[PDB]
């Protein structure tokens, strides 16, 4: 029984599945606690290791970097769910422990062994309250690389009339994603500011979990890896095009919510954005 979850509906993917276009050959890597490739219903291409303590990164010992992966990949077929892009090659750079932390030394390594590895798409499911020069250059050099970079703007909601958007989220290359529930309303956790981009369901996101499970979550962390699959599906229809135009396509084709502040662009449409 293969149950599709509401946000890959909510944004419009299975309308690209039906055409053939589920996101083959586009590489996604998946930065974050590892990926359980031993997962029926994920298959796991590749990925490394940068945590010192927990050098296999098909072992996760959190399950956050599983349920992320499931929203972006699950396979299609007749179990468990369906990811944004089914037919998406998935690496597991580990950067986060058992615990869900990690330094930025490490996070920092796994960005750059995507950007020598050519990754397509790069998903960030983590962010810190504060930058530096050192993160900012590895998003700056992924996308003058070609890579489209995604990443959740973070949980911080509300705070006055600033900006909650955490970091890698907060810099202009890096595509800072916030979380909308099946109403399309904004989730009251959600981070706020200029720099947020667009929306994607993220609210009870049923994904996969460590040890052929399935839970649901909320979180910005599960609306980022609905446009880290929505760029796997457009770069599959249009496999010539930058990164800047995936972007810009991401953008331009949304469904407008509410003041940008609060809700980016709005709710992605991957539909629109295939073109
Ligand atoms: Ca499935
Ligand atoms: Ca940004």
């Amino acid at each position: 029984a293969q149950s599709v979850p509401y946000g890959v509906s909510q944004i419009k993917a299975p309308a690209l599945h039906s055409q053939g276009y589920t996101g083959s050959n586009v590489k996604v890597a998946v930065i974050d606690s590892g990926i359980d490739s031993s997962h029926p219903d994920l298959k796991v291409a590749g990925g490394a290791s940068f945590v010192p303590s927990e050098t296999n990164p098909f072992q996760d010992n959190n399950s956050h970097g599983t349920h992320v992966a499931g929203t972006v990949a699950a396979l299609d077929n007749s179990i468990g769910v369906l990811g944004v892009a089914p037919s998406a090659s998935l690496y597991a750079v580990k950067v986060l422990g058992a615990d869900g932390s990690g330094q930025y030394s490490w996070i920092i390594n796994g960005i750059e062994w995507a950007i020598a590895n050519n990754m397509d798409v790069i998903n960030m499911s983590l962010g810190g309250p504060s930058g530096s020069a050192a993160l900012k250059a590895a998003v700056d050099k992924a996308v003058a690389s070609g890579v489209v970079v995604v990443a959740a703007a973070g949980n911080e909601g509300t705070s006055g009339s600033s900006s909650t958007v955490g970091y890698p989220a907060k810099y202009p290359s890096v595509i800072a994603v916030g979380a909308v529930d099946s109403s399309n309303q904004r989730a009251s956790f959600s981070s706020v500011g200029p720099e947020l981009d667009v929306m994607a369901p993220g609210v009870s996101i049923c994904s996969t979990l460590p040890g052929n499970k399935y839970g649901a979550y909320s979180g910005t962390s599960m609306a980022s890896p609905h446009v880290a699959g929505a760029a796997a599906l457009i770069l599959s229809k249009h496999p010539n095009w930058t990164n800047t135009q995936v972007r810009s396509s991401l953008e331009n084709t949304t469904t407008y919510l509410g003041d940008s502040f609060y809700y980016g662009k709005g709710l992605i449409n991957v539909q629109a954005a295939a073109q």
